[PDB]
C-alpha cells in the first residue's frame, strides 16, 4: 500500500544553538541528514512519489538533497511563536513569565502574543490533510509541531496528547493508512 | 520581620547555549546581574543577612560581586539531569526520545538515566529547609530546579505544581513567611 513519510527537516542552526522557530539553515550534520534521507527514500523502492516541504529553508534544503521535484506548501510552515520566536527557553521563561506559565497549562490553545497555538495549526493543515488522504506515497518534510499534528491526526491522538507527541530529529515517520487506523515504523537516520 | 530572598545565579555560557546542568560560568550580563544583585541587596538595608550558594561556580560567582561573605552547601547544587548533562532539549528528544517522553507523565518523579527527579531533590533541601526555617533573613542563590522545591515549601505547593513553578532567572524572589502563609515580592533586575 502507500506510505507517508513524515520527518522533520534536517538538524538547523538555531536547533544547534537551543533556539526556537526562525527560518535558520541546516547545520554541517543537519545536511549529511538530507543525504542520508535521500538513500532511505531511495531503498525503498518507490516508483512515484511527492515531496512536499514547507517556505522554510530549512526544509526546503533537505529536500534538495533528494535530487527530484518538491511542492512548497505554506501551511507547511512552522508554528509562530510570535514575539518568542528565535529566543530559547530560559529567555522565555525571564521575559515572558506570564505566558510561559499559561502556555503550560493549556498548551494546545495558547497563543504567545503575536503567535498560534497547536490548535490553529491545526485548523490550517486540514487542506494539507485532506490532500494527503487523496493522494499516494507522499513524503513531507515538515516541522516538530506540524509534524505532531500530522501524526496526531493519523494516529487518533487527542488535543490534550497532541502537543507532547515525541517527534525527535532525524527521525522518519512512515505512515502507512489502512481502512481504519494507520500503521506506524519510525527509522533513526544517525549522523 | 524576617525575609527570604530565593533567587538564581547569573545567565550562565550553557543558559546562554540552551544546555542543562553541567557547572559553567557566568555570561557577560549573567555578571551585570551579580553586580545589580549587590545593589539591590545593599538598598534593602537588610539585617545580618546571611549569604548561601552551591557548590557550582555560576551560584559562588554570583555571590562575588555581593562583597559580603557567603556559605556554600553542596545540597543546594541543581538537580542532575545524569546522562542528559550539558545537552539541549533537542538533542535529548533525538537521542533519549523515550525517555523525555516518560517525563512528562510524572514530572515530579521522573528520573533520566543515572540522573535525578523532583522528588530527591526535595530530599536531599529537607536540612537546607530546616536550617532555613530557624534563621532570619538568608539570601538563597541557587539553581532553577532547587529554587522550585524552596519555593514549593513556603508557597505550600503541591508536588503537581511544583515541577512547574516560575523560577526565572535574574528576579528576586523576597518571601515573607507570615501567619497566613507567606507573602511574595518578585523583584526583576533587567540586564
Ligand atoms: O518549535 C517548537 C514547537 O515544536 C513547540 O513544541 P515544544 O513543546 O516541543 O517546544
Ligand atoms: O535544569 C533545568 C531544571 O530546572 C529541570 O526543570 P525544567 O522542566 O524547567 O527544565
Amino acid at each position: 500500500m502507500r506510505s507517508i513519510y513524515l520527518c522533520r527537516h534536517g538538524e538547523s542552526e538555531l536547533n544547534l544553538r537551543g533556539r526556537i522557530g526562525g527560518d535558520s539553515g541546516l547545520s554541517a550534520r543537519g545536511k549529511q541528514y538530507a543525504y542520508a534521507l535521500a538513500n532511505f527514500i531511495r531503498s525503498q523502492g518507490i516508483s512515484s512519489l511527492k515531496v512536499w516541504t514547507s517556505h522554510m529553508k530549512r526544509t526546503i534544503q533537505t529536500a534538495e538533497a533528494l535530487g527530484v521535484p518538491y511542492e512548497q506548501w505554506k501551511a507547511l510552515n512552522e508554528i509562530d511563536a510570535g514575539v518568542c520566536e528565535e529566543m530559547t527557553y530560559e529567555e522565555i521563561q525571564e521575559h515572558y513569565p506570564e505566558e510561559f506559565a499559561l502556555r503550560d497549562q493549556d498548551k494546545y490553545r495558547y497563543r504567545y502574543p503575536k503567535g498560534e497555538s497547536y490548535e490553529d495549526l491545526v485548523q490550517r493543515l486540514e487542506p494539507v490533510i485532506m490532500e494527503l488522504e487523496r493522494q499516494e506515497n507522499v513524503l513531507v518534510i515538515c516541522h516538530q509541531a506540524v509534524m505532531r499534528c500530522l501524526l496526531a491526526y493519523f494516529l487518533d491522538k487527542s488535543s490534550d496528547e497532541l502537543p507532547y507527541l515525541k517527534c525527535p530529529l532525524h527521525t522518519v515517520l512512515k505512515l502507512t493508512p489502512v481502512a481504519y487506523g494507520c500503521r506506524v515504523e519510525s527509522i533513526y537516520l544517525n549522523v
